[PDB]
């Protein structure tokens, strides 16, 4: 089990689940379509993977997110809607499919909230510039806690259980 | 002098600034345009107000956000993403036109009104930081909630003060409704 | 009198002068021309201002530089490199024309405005020299930051005064915005 | 472990990484093209080698940089863009390739910031003209510290990790 | 009186006179013709001024020299070398024509303006004579620099006064700019 | 090791290096061509030999310089260019080579600054006309100091290191 700590892996995981993963899953289940490039596409079924990098960059996970999106053929799409949508990166299970017919979708998201952890660590613990085993252990433990909490929370909602997966220690 | 605590007001504020406020401010500064219903509008000058609710609801700030967004005009738009950078995503937000009747084709001033959704996390942490066996008005819960909202606002003010991209372009509205 | 210290305002100022200010000044003195959007433009009389920000942002002077370069005209050009010397690289910079509407064909004055990007390093050294466990205005950090900016400006002024190439052709604007 | 010192090898390395290496790596990743002689060439991939000379000259690393660019067929090119470009020296991984098609580029940069170290040494330590073993050791240690800090910082950002190499003690 | 010292203003002045001023004056007196762009021009009456800068730059008189030679006309020429004597080399210098618009074919009065490059060495000696751990305006450095420049000028004056070849044809301009 | 003295070997060597040797080497490296009798010749590679004569003549090294240039087939050439050229005496590595093609050049220079030392010696110490072993020792030591300082400064700049040699005690 996980508990609230001084550096927020549990709370950030809870916020990420309740603000993005739960909401995006519910929106896809309800509307059953995603809007990209000004045009809608139906979703036969969605599988969303949250990718937790093995190590966080000094300046946040934005660079890793951009490189990961470049590596694969990920395309941007928002959840169709006084409430805002949720842009995300996804790929179609087959290389391509007829747009008019519904197409299964493979959402991929690198949690931007992980950037906060970096910041928190800068406050949590230095006047040295080098590999610090204490801070490395802290990063690894916080990433593990984030993944564990997110998995447990996904194991609660029928709208996300089975449809959401966690891929930790990527690259 | 805010810092880290078991209740992550400081960390959530830092994340909100470095993920949405800073990113949105930089994107609007650079592109000088936003996207609404798929069509672009150039932005002459923008301004963002972070509306911190006076008190957080039981189920997050979603209901307050949705009621505040339609009590005012606050049409939904997204900050444009250049075709060059495929990895970066867009940041949807809610905005009004400071002159309500303005030429969309011409450059237009925009007022960005965003209620930090990350505050919802605070609520979901209050149930964990100080679990309550009883249901009803708790004077300790309210004190912690107000203290952490104030910490959030103070952290946002400080962070906005330390960036020319956002300094003077972002204001934090505290104790709204 | 400024000397070496843990915070490298002196060393960074020396490097900035010897690598950009001196090099650009000598290149414009010799070639008497610059490269705007790839096209040659002759320089009649140039002059450089080193815009030292009053306070450095959290993430370096990048955002302040990018907002300053567009608040004013400050189109981007590069100091030309002759084909004979292949090794030497060009130094891009931002400049305006003192008469904004001037014939590019004929020799034209240019006002070079450069916010030293090296100042960013100072910020990244403040996080090392005096680490802080808390986020918020620190009156000790502000003192060190302003002292280091003052040292940078003073060293730049001195080094400019000791070279006919840069003496009088370079000005240090301190405490800007 | 590297910390701030009186003669700035660590701070100069941090500035070099955050101002040139990181910025150039991200710009190449994003734009995926470099402008040379005023015309663009696409970049399938890039490798950035930062060359730390064995010994810094008395007047700075400028002469070594010019000689290095002369010895190899390195060509000048900026990063396409109120922000400026980053001119650099690069070489294409075959002898030549069709410009229309994307071509891999091997950037080679001798950090000009190393010049500052020379100046710093002049302030750090003499009224003599000869091989000063004390200053020689100081220069060697500063070059080693610069290389170590730059390697560590390269190993942090996903936009430079694996794509940037450090060649220390060259010639 | 001027004598030898650790800072070699006297020795450098002696070398400058015996190597450039005396040689150039004697060669112009004899040949009465110089070489501009490879083309011979006859000299009717010449005169040399040794422009001693008021203050020496940090990196030698190179920048001041090349900026003075361009602020005024001062086209570069070289004293002609007779084909008979192969061993002797030429002495390039910068000169203008006292009447700016004069016939090159006919004899022409020439004004030779030379900023002693040897003064650069003095700077390189001041760093050795009185090493400084700090960078900034030093009142002791300035005194030594001005004293050495004045000694250089005085030695040049004396040496010129002692030779009919250079007496009355060479003037030392002290404290220029 | 060398330091400033009353009769300037070190300062004269520094001036010779920074005013002729460094400048000439840099200009040859840059322009890669030398002008002789008004026509340019490309330089494939250059070697600069600075000759320190065994003993300085009474009137200076000018007469020795003329004799040395007479002995060999040295030819005059300036460095192409508000900066002046640097006339010098050079020789082609082979007996002759095609003008159009680049040709190696063995620049040969007898430092005229050495003449100054003679005058310096006249001021350093006599009312006799004869062999003064004291003055001979001073002259030899000063020539050694000049050669040592010039050798050291040559191995400091990458533009002159390896391309410049010092031939002390010639004839
Ligand atoms: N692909 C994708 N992921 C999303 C989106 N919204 C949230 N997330 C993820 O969920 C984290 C926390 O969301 P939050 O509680 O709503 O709290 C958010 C939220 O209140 C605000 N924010 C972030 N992005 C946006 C946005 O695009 N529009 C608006 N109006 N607010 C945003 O900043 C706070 C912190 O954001 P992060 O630290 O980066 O971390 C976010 C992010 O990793 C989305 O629209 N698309
Ligand atoms: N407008 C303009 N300013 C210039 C330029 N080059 C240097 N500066 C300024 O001079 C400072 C020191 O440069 P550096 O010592 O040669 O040492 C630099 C250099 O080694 C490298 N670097 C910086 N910019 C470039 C570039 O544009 N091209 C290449 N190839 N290297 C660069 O990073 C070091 C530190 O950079 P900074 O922190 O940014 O700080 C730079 C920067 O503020 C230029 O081309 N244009
Ligand atoms: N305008 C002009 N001025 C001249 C010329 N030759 C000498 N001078 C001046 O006389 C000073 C002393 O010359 P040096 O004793 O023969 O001793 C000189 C000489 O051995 C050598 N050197 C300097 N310039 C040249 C050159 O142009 N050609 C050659 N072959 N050697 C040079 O470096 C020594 C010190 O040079 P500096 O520090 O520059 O200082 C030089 C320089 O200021 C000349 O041809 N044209």
């Amino acid at each position: 089990m996980s508990q609230l700590g001084l550096l927020p892996s549990t709370a950030l995981a809870i916020g990420y689940y309740n603000s993005f993963i739960k909401r995006v899953c519910e929106e896809i289940h309800g509307s059953e379509c995603v809007e990209l490039e000004g045009k809608k596409i139906k979703v036969k079924s969605f599988r969303v993977d949250v990718v937790i990098p093995e190590t966080l960059d000094d300046n946040g996970v934005g660079n890793f997110t951009t490189l990961y999106n470049k590596r694969y053929g990920l395309s941007k799409a928002t959840t169709c809607t006084g409430t805002r949508g949720f842009p995300f990166h996804f790929k179609v299970d087959p290389p391509d499919a007829n747009q008019e017919s519904p197409v299964d979708i493979h959402l991929l998201d690198i949690p931007s909230t992980l950037s906060t952890i970096v910041e928190s660590l800068k406050l949590y613990l230095s006047n040295q510039v080098g590999q610090d085993f204490d801070m490395d252990y802290l990063e690894m433990r916080e990433l593990e806690n984030f993944a564990k909490v997110l998995k447990y929370l996904i194991g609660r909602n029928a709208a996300t259980k089975g449809y959401v997966n966690v891929l930790t220690n990527v690259k």
